[PDB]
């Protein structure tokens, strides 16, 4: 049932130009559409007076990666989001 943290990271994008006012259910549910994703955390203090916020997303499977990559530009709360491998 334990991944290793290498095996995670594998599994794993890291989110960038996030909307000050982003949830996790905001990411939860954008994602979905390219895999089943297993957990969101948010990194990002809210810093309201900018759309850079961050957040790792790890999803079930390795396949989704590639994917979520994929949808980089795309807007998330009118806001195109950065998305990239974590390892």
């Amino acid at each position: 049932g334990n991944l290793t943290p290498e095996e995670r990271d594998a599994r794993t994008v890291f989110c960038m130009q996030l909307a000050a006012r982003i949830r996790p259910r905001d990411l939860e549910e954008f994602f979905s559409t390219v895999g089943k994703v297993r957990d969101v955390r948010m990194i990002s203090d809210r810093n309201s007076r900018r759309s850079k916020g961050i957040a790792y997303v790890e999803f079930v499977d390795v396949s989704s990666v590639p994917l979520a990559i994929g949808l980089t530009g795309q807007r998330v709360l009118g806001v195109p989001i950065i998305v990239q491998a974590s390892q």
